[PDB]
Protein backbone atom coordinates (compact mmCIF):
# COMPACT_ATOMS: atom_id res chain seq x y z
CA UNK A 1 0.00 0.00 0.00
CA UNK A 2 3.23 2.23 0.24
CA UNK A 3 5.69 1.09 -1.84
CA UNK A 4 9.46 2.56 -1.65
CA UNK A 5 10.75 3.65 -4.52
CA UNK A 6 14.30 2.54 -3.64
CA UNK A 7 12.26 -1.07 -4.29
CA UNK A 8 11.10 -0.04 -7.41
CA UNK A 9 13.20 -1.29 -10.29
CA UNK A 10 12.43 0.44 -13.80
CA UNK A 11 12.20 -2.52 -16.50
CA UNK A 12 10.25 -0.38 -19.35
CA UNK A 13 7.44 1.80 -20.60
CA UNK A 14 4.11 0.36 -20.71
CA UNK A 15 2.40 3.17 -22.65
CA UNK A 16 2.46 7.17 -22.50
CA UNK A 17 -0.61 8.96 -21.52
CA UNK A 18 -0.12 12.91 -22.55
CA UNK A 19 1.36 14.66 -19.18
CA UNK A 20 2.46 11.65 -17.74
CA UNK A 21 3.43 8.00 -18.58
CA UNK A 22 2.77 4.05 -16.94
CA UNK A 23 6.13 2.02 -16.78
CA UNK A 24 6.47 -1.54 -15.89
CA UNK A 25 8.81 -2.10 -12.77
CA UNK A 26 9.33 -4.49 -10.36
CA UNK A 27 8.69 -4.33 -6.53
CA UNK A 28 12.18 -6.07 -5.43
CA UNK A 29 12.58 -5.16 -1.69
CA UNK A 30 15.07 -7.90 -1.54
CA UNK A 31 17.04 -6.47 -4.67
CA UNK A 32 17.42 -10.26 -5.92
CA UNK A 33 15.11 -9.88 -9.57
CA UNK A 34 12.90 -12.17 -7.37
CA UNK A 35 9.78 -9.39 -6.43
CA UNK A 36 6.51 -8.69 -7.99
CA UNK A 37 5.92 -7.31 -11.76
CA UNK A 38 4.24 -3.32 -11.06
CA UNK A 39 2.10 -0.73 -13.19
CA UNK A 40 3.80 2.62 -12.05
CA UNK A 41 2.02 6.04 -13.80
CA UNK A 42 3.55 9.19 -12.71
CA UNK A 43 3.53 12.98 -14.46
CA UNK A 44 5.85 14.02 -16.70
CA UNK A 45 4.75 17.73 -17.68
CA UNK A 46 4.86 20.30 -14.56
CA UNK A 47 2.34 22.84 -13.85
CA UNK A 48 -0.30 22.49 -10.75
CA UNK A 49 -3.01 21.61 -12.63
CA UNK A 50 -1.81 18.20 -13.62
CA UNK A 51 -0.48 17.38 -9.87
CA UNK A 52 -4.56 17.96 -8.96
CA UNK A 53 -5.35 15.71 -11.86
CA UNK A 54 -2.68 12.80 -10.56
CA UNK A 55 -4.19 13.37 -7.00
CA UNK A 56 -7.91 12.75 -8.71
CA UNK A 57 -6.59 9.84 -10.69
CA UNK A 58 -5.26 8.23 -7.72
CA UNK A 59 -8.24 8.95 -5.14
CA UNK A 60 -10.43 7.73 -7.36
CA UNK A 61 -8.62 4.32 -8.46
CA UNK A 62 -8.46 4.19 -5.01
CA UNK A 63 -11.83 4.16 -4.14
CA UNK A 64 -12.43 1.35 -6.57
CA UNK A 65 -13.50 -2.65 -6.02
CA UNK A 66 -14.05 -4.48 -8.75
CA UNK A 67 -13.18 -7.29 -11.07
CA UNK A 68 -13.82 -5.15 -13.89
CA UNK A 69 -11.40 -2.21 -12.88
CA UNK A 70 -7.79 -2.04 -12.93
CA UNK A 71 -6.02 -3.12 -9.52
CA UNK A 72 -4.69 -0.22 -7.30
CA UNK A 73 -2.14 -1.76 -5.20
CA UNK A 74 -0.53 1.57 -3.40
CA UNK A 75 1.46 4.54 -3.96
CA UNK A 76 5.25 5.21 -3.77
CA UNK A 77 7.13 7.03 -1.23
CA UNK A 78 10.68 8.39 -2.25
CA UNK A 79 13.09 11.42 -1.55
CA UNK A 80 9.89 13.96 -2.59
CA UNK A 81 7.82 15.67 -2.96
CA UNK A 82 8.72 14.97 -6.15
CA UNK A 83 6.48 14.16 -7.67
CA UNK A 84 4.53 10.08 -6.15
CA UNK A 85 3.68 7.61 -8.18
CA UNK A 86 0.72 5.60 -8.36
CA UNK A 87 1.11 1.93 -8.33
CA UNK A 88 -1.22 -0.63 -9.82
CA UNK A 89 -1.40 -4.03 -11.09
CA UNK A 90 0.44 -5.09 -13.97
CA UNK A 91 -1.82 -7.19 -16.67
CA UNK A 92 1.41 -9.41 -18.53
CA UNK A 93 -1.60 -10.06 -21.77
CA UNK A 94 -1.44 -5.86 -22.03
CA UNK A 95 -4.22 -3.78 -23.84
CA UNK A 96 -7.63 -5.84 -25.47
CA UNK A 97 -6.56 -3.21 -29.11
CA UNK A 98 -3.53 -5.53 -29.22
CA UNK A 99 -5.00 -9.00 -27.80
CA UNK A 100 -7.68 -8.83 -30.20
CA UNK A 101 -4.97 -8.48 -32.95
CA UNK A 102 -3.07 -11.39 -31.81
CA UNK A 103 -5.57 -14.13 -31.20
CA UNK A 104 -8.35 -12.70 -34.19
CA UNK A 105 -8.40 -16.54 -35.02
CA UNK A 106 -9.36 -18.23 -31.47
CA UNK A 107 -12.02 -15.45 -30.15
CA UNK A 108 -15.47 -16.32 -31.89
CA UNK A 109 -18.59 -14.10 -31.12
CA UNK A 110 -19.43 -15.40 -27.48
CA UNK A 111 -15.87 -14.54 -26.29
CA UNK A 112 -16.50 -11.21 -27.93
CA UNK A 113 -19.70 -11.01 -26.10
CA UNK A 114 -18.03 -12.26 -22.64
CA UNK A 115 -15.61 -9.43 -22.71
CA UNK A 116 -18.43 -6.71 -24.11
CA UNK A 117 -20.87 -7.98 -20.87
CA UNK A 118 -17.69 -7.62 -18.58
CA UNK A 119 -16.75 -3.90 -19.83
CA UNK A 120 -20.28 -3.21 -18.78
CA UNK A 121 -20.57 -4.12 -15.42
CA UNK A 122 -17.43 -2.58 -14.77
CA UNK A 123 -19.17 0.16 -16.55
CA UNK A 124 -22.14 0.04 -14.68
CA UNK A 125 -19.75 0.13 -11.37
CA UNK A 126 -18.10 3.47 -12.26
CA UNK A 127 -21.53 5.23 -13.04
CA UNK A 128 -22.65 4.08 -9.31
CA UNK A 129 -19.82 5.42 -7.99
CA UNK A 130 -20.93 8.78 -9.97
CA UNK A 131 -17.07 8.07 -12.25
CA UNK A 132 -17.12 9.32 -16.02
CA UNK A 133 -14.26 7.56 -17.82
CA UNK A 134 -14.05 10.24 -20.80
CA UNK A 135 -11.64 7.21 -22.32
CA UNK A 136 -13.03 4.03 -23.08
CA UNK A 137 -11.67 2.28 -25.80
CA UNK A 138 -10.06 -1.08 -26.72
CA UNK A 139 -6.51 0.42 -25.93
CA UNK A 140 -7.40 1.53 -22.45
CA UNK A 141 -8.55 -2.45 -21.59
CA UNK A 142 -6.54 -4.65 -20.17
CA UNK A 143 -6.56 -8.38 -20.25
CA UNK A 144 -6.60 -10.54 -17.09
CA UNK A 145 -6.95 -13.79 -18.44
CA UNK A 146 -8.34 -15.49 -21.75
CA UNK A 147 -11.71 -14.92 -20.09
CA UNK A 148 -11.35 -11.92 -17.88
CA UNK A 149 -11.42 -8.20 -18.86
CA UNK A 150 -10.69 -4.93 -16.90
CA UNK A 151 -11.26 -1.49 -17.44
CA UNK A 152 -8.28 0.69 -16.94
CA UNK A 153 -6.75 4.60 -18.01
CA UNK A 154 -8.01 7.24 -15.44
CA UNK A 155 -6.43 9.87 -15.82
CA UNK A 156 -9.38 11.96 -17.60
CA UNK A 157 -11.75 10.59 -15.19
CA UNK A 158 -14.01 12.92 -13.06
CA UNK A 159 -16.80 12.79 -10.58
CA UNK A 160 -19.99 13.88 -10.82
CA UNK A 161 -21.02 16.45 -8.43
CA UNK A 162 -24.35 15.02 -6.26
CA UNK A 163 -26.64 17.73 -7.84
CA UNK A 164 -25.40 17.30 -11.35
CA UNK A 165 -26.09 14.56 -14.14
CA UNK A 166 -22.92 16.06 -16.27
CA UNK A 167 -19.93 17.35 -16.10
CA UNK A 168 -18.78 19.95 -18.34
CA UNK A 169 -14.95 20.54 -19.76
CA UNK A 170 -13.15 23.45 -20.15
CA UNK A 171 -9.72 21.90 -21.77
CA UNK A 172 -11.17 20.71 -24.67
CA UNK A 173 -10.15 17.51 -26.12
CA UNK A 174 -6.62 15.80 -26.69
CA UNK A 175 -8.01 12.07 -27.32
CA UNK A 176 -9.01 10.70 -30.75
CA UNK A 177 -12.50 12.23 -32.01
CA UNK A 178 -14.44 8.88 -33.50
CA UNK A 179 -14.47 7.47 -29.85
CA UNK A 180 -16.13 10.99 -27.93
CA UNK A 181 -20.08 11.40 -28.09
CA UNK A 182 -21.56 13.99 -30.62
CA UNK A 183 -22.52 16.29 -27.32
CA UNK A 184 -18.95 16.32 -26.00
CA UNK A 185 -17.71 17.13 -29.73
CA UNK A 186 -19.44 20.28 -29.82
CA UNK A 187 -20.33 21.38 -25.82
CA UNK A 188 -17.64 19.49 -24.17
CA UNK A 189 -20.07 17.84 -22.24
CA UNK A 190 -19.61 14.11 -20.44
CA UNK A 191 -21.62 12.31 -18.82
CA UNK A 192 -22.57 8.41 -18.02
CA UNK A 193 -24.31 8.35 -21.84
CA UNK A 194 -21.36 10.19 -23.56
CA UNK A 195 -19.65 6.77 -21.65
CA UNK A 196 -22.39 4.80 -23.04
CA UNK A 197 -21.76 6.07 -26.97
CA UNK A 198 -17.93 5.48 -26.40
CA UNK A 199 -18.88 1.80 -25.69
CA UNK A 200 -20.17 1.43 -28.47
CA UNK A 201 -17.37 2.37 -30.28
CA UNK A 202 -15.35 -0.12 -28.00
CA UNK A 203 -18.73 -3.11 -29.07
CA UNK A 204 -17.66 -1.70 -32.74
CA UNK A 205 -13.81 -2.66 -31.91
CA UNK A 206 -14.13 -5.28 -30.17
CA UNK A 207 -16.14 -6.86 -33.32
CA UNK A 208 -13.42 -5.45 -36.03
CA UNK A 209 -10.65 -7.39 -33.99
CA UNK A 210 -9.46 -4.14 -33.67
CA UNK A 211 -8.29 -4.34 -37.56
CA UNK A 212 -6.62 -1.17 -38.49
CA UNK A 213 -8.16 -0.92 -41.99
CA UNK A 214 -12.16 -0.78 -40.86
CA UNK A 215 -10.82 0.91 -37.18
CA UNK A 216 -13.27 3.95 -36.20
CA UNK A 217 -10.62 6.41 -37.40
CA UNK A 218 -9.99 4.45 -40.48
CA UNK A 219 -13.46 4.06 -41.42
CA UNK A 220 -15.15 7.53 -40.78
CA UNK A 221 -11.97 9.78 -42.84
CA UNK A 222 -13.21 6.90 -45.56
CA UNK A 223 -17.04 7.84 -45.23
CA UNK A 224 -16.32 11.89 -43.95
CA UNK A 225 -14.56 13.01 -47.13
CA UNK A 226 -12.22 15.77 -47.80
CA UNK A 227 -14.10 19.53 -47.62
CA UNK A 228 -12.54 23.01 -48.53
CA UNK A 229 -11.98 25.07 -45.40
CA UNK A 230 -14.13 22.70 -43.14
CA UNK A 231 -12.23 21.32 -39.51
CA UNK A 232 -12.30 17.11 -39.94
CA UNK A 233 -14.08 17.43 -36.35
CA UNK A 234 -16.62 19.83 -37.85
CA UNK A 235 -17.13 17.40 -40.62
CA UNK A 236 -17.57 14.57 -38.06
CA UNK A 237 -19.86 15.85 -36.35
CA UNK A 238 -21.93 17.16 -39.24
CA UNK A 239 -21.65 13.16 -40.27
CA UNK A 240 -23.63 12.12 -36.88
CA UNK A 241 -25.81 14.92 -36.61
CA UNK A 242 -27.32 13.94 -40.12
CA UNK A 243 -27.81 10.43 -38.88
CA UNK A 244 -24.41 8.86 -40.34
CA UNK A 245 -22.88 5.47 -38.32
CA UNK A 246 -20.04 3.78 -38.47
CA UNK A 247 -21.23 0.49 -40.20
CA UNK A 248 -21.44 -3.06 -39.22
CA UNK A 249 -18.04 -4.82 -38.78
CA UNK A 250 -17.61 -7.74 -41.11
CA UNK A 251 -19.65 -10.71 -39.86
CA UNK A 252 -20.63 -9.24 -37.01
CA UNK A 253 -23.88 -10.64 -35.60
CA UNK A 254 -27.15 -8.50 -36.40
CA UNK A 255 -27.94 -8.46 -32.46
CA UNK A 256 -25.05 -6.45 -31.71
CA UNK A 257 -24.98 -4.12 -34.85
CA UNK A 258 -28.39 -3.46 -33.55
CA UNK A 259 -27.08 -2.50 -29.69
CA UNK A 260 -24.27 -0.29 -30.71
CA UNK A 261 -26.82 1.55 -33.06
CA UNK A 262 -29.14 1.96 -29.70
CA UNK A 263 -25.42 3.27 -27.79
CA UNK A 264 -25.29 5.96 -31.05
CA UNK A 265 -28.70 7.26 -30.09
CA UNK A 266 -28.65 11.08 -31.46
CA UNK A 267 -29.69 12.25 -28.00
CA UNK A 268 -28.02 11.21 -24.46
CA UNK A 269 -31.39 10.20 -23.19
CA UNK A 270 -32.44 7.77 -25.79
CA UNK A 271 -29.29 5.84 -24.79
CA UNK A 272 -29.53 2.99 -22.77
CA UNK A 273 -28.00 2.75 -19.20
CA UNK A 274 -25.23 0.19 -19.00
CA UNK A 275 -27.53 -1.63 -16.62
CA UNK A 276 -30.04 -1.89 -19.33
CA UNK A 277 -27.10 -3.11 -21.71
CA UNK A 278 -25.76 -5.77 -19.03
CA UNK A 279 -28.52 -8.41 -19.54
CA UNK A 280 -28.61 -7.49 -23.56
CA UNK A 281 -24.86 -8.66 -23.32
CA UNK A 282 -25.56 -11.35 -21.55
CA UNK A 283 -28.92 -12.97 -23.43
CA UNK A 284 -26.39 -12.81 -26.30
CA UNK A 285 -23.63 -14.75 -24.64
C1 LIG B 1 -4.36 0.78 -20.33
C2 LIG B 1 -3.14 1.71 -20.21
F1 LIG B 1 -3.28 2.52 -19.07
C3 LIG B 1 -2.97 2.61 -21.43
C4 LIG B 1 -1.46 2.72 -21.67
C5 LIG B 1 -0.80 1.99 -20.52
C6 LIG B 1 -1.79 0.91 -20.08
N1 LIG B 1 -1.50 0.51 -18.71
C7 LIG B 1 -1.24 -0.77 -18.22
C8 LIG B 1 -1.57 -1.10 -16.89
C9 LIG B 1 -2.20 -0.09 -15.97
N2 LIG B 1 -2.39 -0.44 -14.68
O1 LIG B 1 -2.50 1.03 -16.40
C10 LIG B 1 -1.31 -2.41 -16.44
N3 LIG B 1 -0.80 -3.42 -17.18
N4 LIG B 1 -0.49 -3.06 -18.49
C11 LIG B 1 0.09 -3.91 -19.42
C12 LIG B 1 0.33 -3.18 -20.55
C13 LIG B 1 -0.14 -1.84 -20.31
C14 LIG B 1 -0.65 -1.79 -19.03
Amino acid sequence: TIFEERHLKYISQLGKGNFGSVELCRYDPLGDNTGALVAVKQLQHSGPDQQRDFQREIQILKALHSDFIVKYRGVSYGPGRQSLRLVMEYLPSGCLRDFLQRHRARLDASRLLLYSSQICKGMEYLGSRRCVHRDLAARNILVESEAHVKIADFGLAKLLPLDKDYYVVREPGQSPIFWYAPESLSDNIFSRQSDVWSFGVVLYELFTYCDKSCSPSAEFLRMMGSERDVPALSRLLELLEEGQRLPAPPACPAEVHELMKLCWAPSPQDRPSFSALGPQLDMLW
